């Protein structure tokens, strides 16, 4: 499995991102301090993920470049720009660790409950974000896809930032209203917040890192990735209910924290007067009593079978998305990934 | 005066600003939702200030461009380039004010604090982040300085964040430590934190948009420019305290707030064992019988003094700094500046 393989090689590289990103402190000793703590920063939220959006990156570069062209340069900055996506999302999950107040990433405490650090995550999260710019320049500032893939980077923030924006539009932090919990609505969510940088900003920047420049074909790949994307986060929502949770390494926590889940959506989509008022009770409590009451709803209204005919219909159209969009580009670019999606 | 001139049509030009960041809404009305509120944190916060960083770009701009090479569009492009500075601020401001738990900012009440906003100012900062790389795509991606504009706004973002750790690093939410209160680690803060972004920034904008692209008048145009920084955050300290609030539009803080004040710097510089115990008490209290203690420490040790020969030698310094470094440039562009930033 092309992924498992090359997760070493891409791990032992953070040790490298991390000395180049701390060897300016050596021509000016003065920001020592604030780069001892970049360090720390980095060091505990980059690292502890699957590295899987980072991953995409490498798999796709080594499908897109002939193995000729794949000199031991080339690698090191293909790992660099899979690391350069690791910190994007490091970046906002620091802020948005901050922002809906969590207490736990990746069974870790979130940096920003860390004793010391608090609010100054915030400019913590800044400085991950930073990091990017950074190694695109010290990597990749002689080849012609350097504003590329800063330009990439950008657009993908911008678009991610915009997800946000629009999700704490939908689900305020003390506000409980269903009425704007749309499948119209979920979908933009899901675009802008999830799909954009988790599945087109991947293999763009390998399609850019390996000369695949032209408008079209991104518009091809981006067609498909944001599907997928799309797939992934109703998959997500889906196995944080129902899925056993020894695989998937999640407890159920969207009912309680009155997050716009597919599942919602659905039930919403699909409810009598009557079945909306019992849900509009129970949905946001933390209360057992509660949210095992919502869990009883969901499965009166078959959506565990919803979901079984939306997975079915969705592999069918993201092949047939592959077969129509995939052209000039390997189809293994997107039937790897689809691959990891898919069950 | 050039700036007072130019203060009109540059905030005539933020209604275009505004009209084209909400434009992908027209073709997306999906996002519509975030792109309106985008509209509300841009009209919150970028506006309200002086504008003196985004009017710098402008009046750099004029200076360095010959009038007949100042048509339209370069103008369209020079006021936006300004808007960036301007936008780079406000993602600093907004970001600064939650960090620091503050209360008001230019006498309104910070964006954070508003109902409804709280944390959610941090993605609000971060999408005033976005528009920068947005307007530079929007007014200046057919330009030759297009890179040169991005990679400034990215590496003075990065030495801002920087000098934000360096700063709370040195002075803790919750810790009174005046050890680590030295020059050298305030001249740092000063030249991360604000010198960069502040004076050398709109000036570097500018002289990019020039086709003043070398190295050497770039790092030219920073040795003057960090220097300027130095002395305005020495002033600004300054007037904090000591400062008629009227003519300033300020109240004394940074001793309650417990900041690395160049004041405190310079206490700590010269006293006795027993007069460092006086200040290490009533440094960093909020009731006005300490706050009062510590301005008579200072008055005391003559600080007032110590400032009126810092302003004489600092003065004699930038000009020296200025004949030796400002060729090829005009002269004008930093006495322009310098003569705002003294007296
Ligand atoms: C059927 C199924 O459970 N699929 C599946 C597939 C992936 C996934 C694999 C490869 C590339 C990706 C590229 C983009 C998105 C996802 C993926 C996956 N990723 C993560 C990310 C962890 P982190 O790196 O945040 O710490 C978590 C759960 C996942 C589940
Ligand atoms: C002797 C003296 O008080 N000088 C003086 C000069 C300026 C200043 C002028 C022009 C360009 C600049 C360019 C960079 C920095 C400062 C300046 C100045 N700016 C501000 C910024 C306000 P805002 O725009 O944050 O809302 C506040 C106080 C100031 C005082």
């Amino acid at each position: 499995d092309v992924y498992a393989q090359e997760k070493q090689d891409f791990v032992q590289h953070f040790s490298q991102i991390v000395r180049v990103l701390t060897e300016d402190e050596m021509g000016h000793p003065e920001i020592g301090d604030a780069i001892a703590r970049l360090k720390e920063v980095l060091e505990y939220n980059a690292i502890g993920g699957k590295y899987n959006r980072g991953l995409t990156v490498v798999v796709a570069f080594r499908e897109l470049v002939e193995p000729r062209k794949q000199d031991a340069d080339s690698l090191q900055r293909a790992w660099t720009v899979g690391w350069c996506v690791e910190l994007l999302q490091a970046f906002f999950l620091v802020a948005d660790d901050i922002m809906d107040s969590s207490l736990t990433r990746r069974g870790q405490i979130c940096w920003y409950q860390k004793p010391g650090v608090g609010l100054d995550a915030i400019n913590d999260a800044n400085l991950l974000e930073a990091c990017i710019y950074r190694l695109l320049k010290l990597y990749c500032r002689e080849q012609p896809y350097y504003l590329n893939l800063i330009e990439l980077f950008l657009q993908s923030s911008y678009q991610t930032e915009i997800g946000q924006t629009l999700d704490l539009l939908t689900a305020p932090q003390g506000n409980v209203d269903l009425v704007r919990f749309t499948e119209k609505r979920y979908k933009s969510i899901v675009k802008y917040k999830t799909a954009f940088y988790s599945f087109y900003l991947p293999i763009a920047a390998a399609m850019y890192m390996a000369g695949i420049d032209g408008e079209k074909e991104h518009a091809n790949a981006k067609k498909i990735l944001l599907e997928m994307g799309e797939f992934f986060q109703i998959q997500d929502d889906y196995l944080d209910l129902f899925g056993d949770p020894s695989v998937t390494g999640k407890i159920g926590t969207d009912i309680q924290d009155n997050k716009c889940s597919w599942l919602v959506v659905q039930c919403l989509q699909r409810a009598t007067p009557e079945q909306y008022q019992i849900l509009k009770e129970n949905y946001g409590q933390k209360e057992a009593e509660k949210v095992a009451r919502v869990k009883a709803l969901y499965e009166e209204l078959d959506l565990p079978a919803v979901f079984l005919q939306y997975e079915e219909d969705s592999y069918s159209h993201i092949m047939a998305l592959i077969e129509q969009y995939a052209a000039p580009l390997p189809p293994a670019v997107f039937l790897g990934l689809a691959r990891k999606i898919y069950k």
